[PDB]
């Protein structure tokens, strides 16, 4: 068994199956993607990778595993399942592009419209690929695990189910899906994982002690099926991990600084594209948007390519070069305004593309000599919710009491307190003016009020 | 000549010759046997500190507020005078506290002598100027330039109130100074920003507050004709995040079930121990535990000790309240039988308390089951959630400022910050305990209060 | 069932019902009341901590090592009868402390009583036997599966030493008792617990790392019997706690105006004693130095002594009163000198008492107007005592390859009397070869 | 306008409007992509911080101590133009860092052109002539009140040493300041303090070093005829602690078993894909990554991207190297063999680096070695080892006062016969040569 130093954590143990899967370039290919993304431009601490992220997501699955375990022997938890649950909390993100979230956030939807694609269907694909290629099938048949119904119990773990719609175990072991990827009310341990490292690195204290809830983490068979249950005791502790939640998605994940550069880039990426070459299987040729169709090619698809558009001399992409080297220069895209939040004149993402539009066709009571169209303004559109979609996460948690461990029940919000958020979703629009001279500017914010004005926002 | 001393919180924090002679007084040093959390460390182990470090603390961060404040802006005219004395001010703005902290003016003196008001600020108050007196401070305090006579109102009126323009100690121009140890129109101070990192530190929690980016972005704005102090526009969530974590502190440590029945314990045994207490004061009078607030030489003695002297003593009329107090040796405690859902802030009133247990013996169950319960067999406790406005937006009440536009102060409103702040800020809660242990008493007076529950409609 | 407690240092420890039932007991409770550093919270704000918290943690400590000696090494036969002995043993291992701590048993005991030889460690096992006796815990004990007679005696040799001596356990299980005190090596949890407590509430970094030695933590045979083994790798790790034991030790444990604030404390004591009455066992008044006679009395004997004489008002209390107000205006005894660390005379806690007579019989070369008794003199003696361990290397993990200071103070203050007083001190040096 | 920027390490930051504008250049910028420890991010995975905060906190500290000694010794003669000269030396001392740090000049230059000597502070110095000269600074230096000549002379004086007065920047009044950002006498100065705190904060050991404590009791006075800093005769068990934190770092940190032998990989990487990459420089010549270090313009584009330039490219003259970091993939690392000879009774020199492993070939042990090895299976490195001249003065008396080498062997053929064969080679060659 290795031993491995994380800062946040302790010291980490692994299994040797676990340090076969590490070494395979399909895994390494995590050390040169960032967390954060463009968020490392405003704080320079937020140099990490995916690497340390995925180590720590799954020692505390099995951490997690092991604790439900040693309190009730009656669960039938053997070793093979501790394994796997591990492994499928090691091999979660596999499927992330450059820059992490900015590539299946920002750049495929635009670039390839037609195609529904998350970083889930590439972390399986990739899961696929690494154990046929690297020929682990033996080695996991050697530590007792077997290949045919555990492959396929891993890949639900992390995608879903692809009546009891599961298919690598049975009911009585329906505990054992909520743990890495939660798609109920969304407690796991990715949350804990990302929440520690992120506060740890930006410089911002945390406020979630998960220790505690892992001390009061029980199994109460709540409809049928088992599943995992709290004390009536921590309500408001899992208010509070929504509550920072929130509060760092508004500190540090929507800073705007931070999305108009990560805006930048994507349009710096757009620019690049139908001139940058990726071998595939075969000797085929891709591109950095037809990269996801094959994990060959989108093996050697990293961080790398920014500075591969930054150092290059080709006249041809000097467009985008340009673009860059204004993000070395901080000549970044000027903010106008931002519009007040609203819970019920959502916006769909089929009409992102409109709203540039209406706001360049604004006209200002106030003449104005400078005339600006409709590819001098940017508009942001950014949402806010507890992570179900303008419903409650705490209404779909079980409960159990002192008194009686094996029964579950459920609380209201109106039996915690009063003090409680009075929605759970939201949304922001921020305009932002891609001319810098200061004429420029005035004209945007008359346009921005005087459209901001004519919706009634 | 200035003194250095560690503090686990903070760094090194030094000390002016006039502080450290402030300090090696037997007022200030009776600091060192008041607990801060009283009752509550006997849930949380960790909890041991007292209000000495607190105040030196409270009065290191006035101090460095003062300072980044004068350095900010050379036009307010900050010398070392109003910043001596607003160091001062934060150093004995809690001379007045009682045994148990809180405990004390929270529980004890009401009931023993309910015919008066008293507030721990009054005292503070009183003993700093016993203080001052005892202690001829006067002639050193002019030797190193303050004005005794201007100076020590000045102080006072910045641990009280005011008691139309109505200060006094300092011009119109300088009311910014008012408002940092103490803060009235609202409840951002330093007194906030030292114990939540004191607390989290002790209570082995973490703390969600940074106040070092609040210092950085504060200034002095002229709103209604009045110099005050002003926060970025930008840090809205921010003093949102602060008040939530003052709330949830509270939530989870100060009114905690069990800490708050050893409390009203305690109580009992000091209700049931007056009488048989004598504290000597000035010209060898004798006094009470709830008449020493009337002499400063009684209350200077009177501290934790008076519990151990209440459990070590073996006089037969000490006898009652001792035992009390060995029923928390053994975790006897007073069982918890039920709560009620929040409602607003203002549903009982101070003057019901006492006939609150009586109600609830007063109910007749469904059931109808035996074991009668008298109502002295019940404790009914009170408990008011608020952002220390008890029914308003402290927000509200705070001047923002633009980069654009620095000098110039705005106000923001609730709806243009987000949707997901808190509908209400006052919230009320009823908690009912039973004097008994055997089970079945337990469950009778369980009938009981889902009948009072379910007759009173809550 | 299990009881969960939050520590500051350590995260949420968990406690058996046993230590629950022996938690709850005045004995215990009385813990709550002696402070840990003793005179040293008067120049540390910070360090307001007790021995409750010490005692918790401790218990936690050797808890874990035990499960995760045993976990590691199945072949040790190791039962949930010797965890519980084990943590029985580190939770009452302070019990003997009296007001202030090592102050009591290291300064008043002696300048008291000379003729008596105590230390905490035979008043933790007396008020451990007067725990057990009087509270009724043996029946609770054999509830659990315990054997009364044979884990009573495991627990106190765990607290006290004993061609084997040991008789509480055989000899195959000779590694379960270093694991509480070591007195070979000095490698156990009590101090790990004192490091990180006192490096947290002092302010001062620490740089042991306890968890990463329990992880390549072994039992290998040395010596023909059982002892715990360390990875070779591992000799920058366990130089780390000698290093922060030294640098404690200097910065905190031996600061000059603690152990001045010390001498005071005990020189009040010393006053005030033949005045204070404590009632006893059968109603029987002792005294301060007399208390540890009778563990009845003994349980009433706390800090709270420290402001029954400063709150006193009877006329007989003015001296030891009076020199308490000394310490409450920072009016401390002065420094005067220092002495040999070479320990050519390792003097004993048999005549204290002496020391100041001898330092008063010194007659100067120089003669000095100013005259001085041996009333107005204090000798502070501070007592303070790398020593290998048995490593193991990879490929074969079965195979194994004091000073003294002496100080003197001063308790006239005028600067005449102290010139003097630091010319008697270099001619006593001189007399005594120091 | 004054802009804030946070740091986990010492909270707030402040930085003034010109060293913003020396900020935002891309010679700056180039260090987002150098790792502050290079290979022993392979051993510790936390261990992924770049120079960019390092500069940074850098100069906060030298600043803050700029500031409080000004302040509490009025008397010095301290403006604010010099606090700016040591906030901007402290801010560019680590400009001319090559690819993964202090792997590149201490192992690369040597292996690759033995006929130069090289040091980074040289190329520090060359850069912060091109950053000036390049960007248009110096007519914003004369706006904030700073002469151009004289202040430029003073910072890279700071950052070189001398370049019996030898310097020019300042006269022999200042001499204190000459020693707050490098100081080779003794060896303490914020550069090593930023070095501590990151390390221990991100590695996850715990340093026992306060400097703040040290800053409050420092102060300057007289010693040997010039102003020297000058710590309390109590702080004697602090600066110990000092050494023992930076003698832990050392020994456990920046000579790992695995991370030097990583380092050696990826140099032979290096070496053997040198001669076909191409690096454009000024005029649009093309250079070679020994030879990118003659000119700033193609210096600047060179970081750690060529790492990943190398494993994936298609090239088949890249073939060779190429393998070599798959290897580093696979964990098929180069083995142990042996080390000797601590102290340095030779302290061998950089030129002679290309040369140890055919001495170690050339050794003809007694034993039967029916295996032959090569001076290609053997790699050597040269790892270094490295109280003090401290002035301190007593609280009485304000204002009166009162490093050896290492050799290891790895061999490339990983065959327990070959590793057999290596470790008696070894054996003669240390005996032989009186180590
Ligand atoms: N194997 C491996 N170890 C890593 C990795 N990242 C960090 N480490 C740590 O670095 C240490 C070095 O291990 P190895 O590279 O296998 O070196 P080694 O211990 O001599 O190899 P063995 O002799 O086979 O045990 C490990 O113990 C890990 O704790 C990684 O990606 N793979
Ligand atoms: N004066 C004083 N110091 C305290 C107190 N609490 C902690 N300390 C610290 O303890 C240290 C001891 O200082 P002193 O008691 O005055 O002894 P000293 O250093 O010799 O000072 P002098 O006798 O005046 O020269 C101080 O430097 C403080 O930092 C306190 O209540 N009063
Ligand atoms: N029993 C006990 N708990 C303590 C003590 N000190 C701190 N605590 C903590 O305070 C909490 C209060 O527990 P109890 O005093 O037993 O109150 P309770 O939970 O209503 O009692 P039960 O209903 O029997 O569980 C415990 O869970 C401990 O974690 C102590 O000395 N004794
Ligand atoms: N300028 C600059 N800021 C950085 C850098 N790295 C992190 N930051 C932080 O990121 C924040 C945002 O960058 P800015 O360029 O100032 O964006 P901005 O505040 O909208 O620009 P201004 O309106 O001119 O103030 C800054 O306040 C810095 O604190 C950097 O390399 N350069
Ligand atoms: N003193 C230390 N404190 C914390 N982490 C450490 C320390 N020494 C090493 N580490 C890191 C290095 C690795 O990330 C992990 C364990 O490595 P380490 O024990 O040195 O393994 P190794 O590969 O050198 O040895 P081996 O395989 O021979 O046991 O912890
Ligand atoms: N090494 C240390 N690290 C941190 N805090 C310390 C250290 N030594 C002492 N302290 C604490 C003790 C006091 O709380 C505060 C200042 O004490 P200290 O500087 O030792 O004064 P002192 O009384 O010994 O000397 P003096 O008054 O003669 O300068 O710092
Ligand atoms: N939210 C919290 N976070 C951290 N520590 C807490 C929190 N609430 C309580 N503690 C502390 C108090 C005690 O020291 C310890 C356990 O207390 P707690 O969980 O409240 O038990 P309890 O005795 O009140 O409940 P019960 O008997 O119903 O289980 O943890
Ligand atoms: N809430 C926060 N807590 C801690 N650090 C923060 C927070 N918000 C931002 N930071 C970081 C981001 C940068 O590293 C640094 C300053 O950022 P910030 O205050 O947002 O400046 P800015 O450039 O966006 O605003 P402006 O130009 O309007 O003053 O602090
Ligand atoms: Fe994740
Ligand atoms: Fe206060
Ligand atoms: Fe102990
Ligand atoms: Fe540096
Ligand atoms: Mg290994
Ligand atoms: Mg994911
Ligand atoms: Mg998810
Ligand atoms: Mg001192
Ligand atoms: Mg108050
Ligand atoms: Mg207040
Ligand atoms: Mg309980
Ligand atoms: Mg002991
Ligand atoms: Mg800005
Ligand atoms: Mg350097």
């Amino acid at each position: 068994m290795k031993v491995i130093n994380d800062p946040i954590h302790g010291h980490i143990e692994l299994h040797p199956l676990l340090v076969r899967i590490i070494d395979t370039p399909q895994f390494q290919r995590l050390r040169y993607i960032k967390q954060l993304g463009g968020g490392y431009y405003v704080f320079p601490g937020a140099s990490h990778n995916r690497f340390e992220h995925s180590l720590g997501v799954g020692y505390l699955a099995g951490c997690l595993v092991h604790a439900l375990g040693e309190k009730q022997p009656e669960l039938q938890i053997s070793e093979r399942d501790v394994l796997c649950v591990q492994i499928a909390g090691l091999c979660h993100d596999l499927g992330h592009g450059p820059f992490s979230h900015m590539f299946d956030g920002r750049f495929i939807p635009l670039a390839r419209p037609e195609v529904k694609w998350t970083h889930e269907q590439g972390s399986v694909m990739m899961f696929e690929h690494l154990i046929n290629s690297n020929g682990i099938k033996p080695v996991m048949e050697q530590y007792g695990l077997i290949p045919e119904e555990d492959i396929c119990f891993i890949k639900e773990q992390i995608v879903g189910p692809l009546l009891w719609p599961y298919k690598g175990r049975p009911e009585n072991k329906s505990f054992l899906y909520e743990i890495v990827s939660n798609k109920r009310n969304g407690i796991d341990v990715d949350k804990w994982d990302y929440f520690a490292r992120d506060c740890h690195h930006l410089g911002i204290q945390n406020n979630f002690d998960y220790k505690r809830f892992i001390k009061f983490a029980r199994v109460c068979e709540v409809d049928n099926e088992l599943r995992i249950c709290a004390r009536d005791k921590e309500v408001g502790n899992l208010y509070d991990m929504f509550h920072t939640r929130n509060s760092l998605h508004r500190r540090a994940y929507q800073h705007k600084v931070g999305n108009i550069i990560d805006t930048m880039i994507t349009d710096a990426f757009l620019k690049a594209d139908d001139y940058i070459e990726i071998t595939g299987a075969g000797g085929k040729k891709y591109r950095i948007s037809t990269a996801i169709d094959d994990m060959e090619a989108y093996t050697k698809l990293t961080d790398n390519i920014f500075l591969e558009i930054l150092y290059s001399t080709d006249p041809k992409l000097k467009d985008a070069r340009e673009i860059l080297k204004q993000i070395e220069y901080r000549n970044l895209f000027k903010y106008v305004g931002e519009t007040q939040p609203t819970g019920q004149i959502k916006i769909k993402r089929e009409d992102y593309e409109s709203l540039p539009k209406e706001v360049a066709s604004a006209k200002p009571k106030v003449l104005l000599d400078v005339k600006l169209k409709a590819e001098d303004f940017i508009v942001d559109v950014i949402n806010m919710d507890y992570g179900m979609q303008e419903k409650n996460p705490i209404d779909h948690v079980s409960f159990y009491c002192k008194t009686a461990p094996n029964r579950a029940i459920r609380i209201t919000k109106n039996q915690v307190s009063q003090l409680l958020p009075e929605k759970f979703a939201e949304q922001l629009i921020r305009v932002y003016c891609k001319k810098v001279d200061r004429k420029s500017l005035y004209a945007a914010r008359q346009y921005f009020v005087q459209w901001c004005a004519d919706r009634n926002f």
